[PDB]
């Protein structure tokens, strides 16, 4: 429908206003474009915290998967989104979710250097020890990319 795409859009856009009225008009919080991606992956990808609130707020599927198997969680780990990766989490995020790849959020967040984010995983009960298609562990995917304070800290986690 017209609603569920100008909700994808503005949720992209960051159009906060925007989106809280397609909210209120009825908009399908849920709608996915052509690649499975909802207005939640958007909001977490662009890095826009209260547009992630409100649609979580109108009940927003947390764990929603596109078709790379990427949920919100992983694309806020992937760009460094640490109050965005809080939130879903505290909305029951899976935080150990697994996209085409076999990639958790943990292995997204020691990759790209993100070591905040690697704690707050962390605390949620993020596994270690989960291997991708290549058997890689994020503790070997942080040493792969020179993230060496990262790295220390998942070892340390692992005994
Ligand atoms: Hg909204």
């Amino acid at each position: 429908s017209d609603l569920g795409r100008k909700l994808l859009e503005a949720a992209r856009a960051g159009q906060d206003d925007e989106c809280r009225i397609l909210m209120a008009n009825g908009a399908d919080v849920n709608a996915a474009d052509n690649t499975g991606t909802t207005p939640l992956h958007l909001a977490a990808y662009s890095g826009h915290l209260e547009i992630v609130e409100c649609l979580l707020k109108h009940g927003a599927d947390v764990d929603a998967s596109d078709v790379f198997g990427y949920t919100p969680l992983h694309l806020a780990a992937y760009w460094g989104h640490l109050e965005i990766v809080e939130v879903l989490l505290k909305n029951g995020a899976d935080v150990n979710a697994m996209d085409s790849d076999g990639m958790t959020p943990l292995h997204l967040a020691a990759k790209w250097g993100y070591l905040e984010i690697v704690e707050v995983l962390l605390k949620h009960g993020a596994d270690v020890n989960a291997q991708d298609k290549f058997g890689k562990t994020p503790f070997d995917l942080a040493i792969d990319n020179g993230n060496e304070d990262i790295a220390e800290v998942l070892q340390k986690a692992a005994k």
